[PDB]
């Protein structure tokens, strides 16, 4: 039962939700993976961690991985809610020092995982384990892309925190460039590629159907999380949401944005059904009668699946993730699942 104001009606019955059949083990060994790495304190793992619905929500995105391909993705996938964690307590906190080290580490780390896998910092040393394995899957070629474009995520969170530590609202334009590396937008469409077996060929992978499609999931995604994130957004004096930006600077109501950001989310769905055609059209000139235009063909078309998966699998997320649910919470500015 999803609230009239967060519901989409063509999401429920256009895009059936799907589950990767090895999901029962990935939350075990993911929740096994975050107590192990102390990422989370272990009172905090028992109590939140089955009930935040990491795992879920990747065992719904990248059908037809690898099992341990999956794994390493839910793994990394939850770092990286912890880390939004850490992001925001030490903002919340004025910790700019702490905030620079954990930013330079992390770029290191992520040019040389190997060397961080032990690092003081758990944080630290779970990001490198994650990656590493990420690593092992494709070519060095599609690790340097994950790192370029990582690189790219970690200097956007740091603008968050400049932003955040100086009360500046982002414009609405200025946060919808921002948001496509804080929501991670590139790192999502990366890992389609170890899931479906084949780094792509850039003449594939950017192509225009491709390239369009892979920006609606995820657009899609970033701006669906800014409607269902923002009551404990606003709660947690976070500042980094489109319908924020809209309320700042375009002197829009609650209700006004709300709905302004609605529409959005409902023209990237119908949007990316006209481009998935295209890309599914794309996908079948690749099939040239060639074993190479097979594989690349089948890579396409499972990539754009679960591209289409992604908004099936954020959906069901918002409504069903303890992430968010901040009528439950004993201080709504303070998530129970954070370490404070
Ligand atoms: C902060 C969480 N996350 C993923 C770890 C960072 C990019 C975005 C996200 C939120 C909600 C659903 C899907 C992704
Ligand atoms: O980053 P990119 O390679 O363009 O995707
Ligand atoms: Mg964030
Ligand atoms: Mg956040
Ligand atoms: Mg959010």
């Amino acid at each position: 039962a999803v609230p009239p104001s967060l519901r989409l009606p063509v999401i429920e019955a256009a895009f059936p939700r799907q589950l990767h059949p090895y999901w029962p083990k990935l939350q075990e060994t993911t929740r096994t993976w975050l107590l192990e790495k102390r990422l989370m304190p272990a009172d905090k793992v028992e109590e939140y961690a089955d009930g935040l619905c990491y795992t879920d929500l990747m065992a719904g995105y990248y059908l037809g991985a690898p099992d341990e391909v999956l794994q390493a993705i839910a793994d990394y996938s939850a770092w990286h809610f912890v880390w939004d964690d850490r992001h925001d307590r030490d903002i919340v906190h004025g910790r700019a020092g702490a905030w620079r080290r954990l930013r330079g580490l992390l770029h290191t780390a992520l040019d040389s995982p190997g060397d961080h896998l032990h690092h003081e910092d758990t944080l630290v040393a779970g990001f490198a384990d994650s990656v590493r394995r990420l690593y092992a899957f494709l070519p060095a070629t599609w690790n340097a892309r994950f790192a370029r474009h990582f690189h790219t995520v970690i200097e956007a969170y740091d603008r968050e925190f400049h932003n955040r530590t100086r009360g500046i609202v982002p414009g609405v334009e200025e946060y919808l460039e921002l948001r496509r590396l804080t929501f991670a937008h590139w790192i999502w469409t990366d890992l389609l590629e170890p899931s479906s077996g084949c780094e792509l060929p850039d003449a594939v992978r950017k192509h225009p159907a491709y390239r369009r499609a892979a920006l609606l999931s995820q657009e899609f995604a970033a701006w669906y999380n800014d409607l269902c994130s923002l009551p404990k957004e606003i709660a947690g004096d976070e500042v980094h949401n489109l319908g924020i930006s809209l309320i700042t600077h375009h002197s829009l109501t609650l209700e006004e944005a709300i709905g302004e950001v609605r529409r959005r989310v409902e023209e990237c769905i119908t949007e990316f059904l006209a481009v998935e055609r295209d890309a599914l059209r794309f996908a079948d000139e690749l099939a040239d009668g060639t074993v190479r235009g097979k594989e690349l063909s089948g890579a396409v078309r499972a990539n754009v699946g679960n591209m289409r998966n992604w908004f099936s699998s954020v959906y069901w997320f918002h409504h069903e993730s303890g992430r968010y649910m901040v009528d439950s919470w004993d201080d709504r500015s303070t998530p129970p699942y954070v370490n404070n």
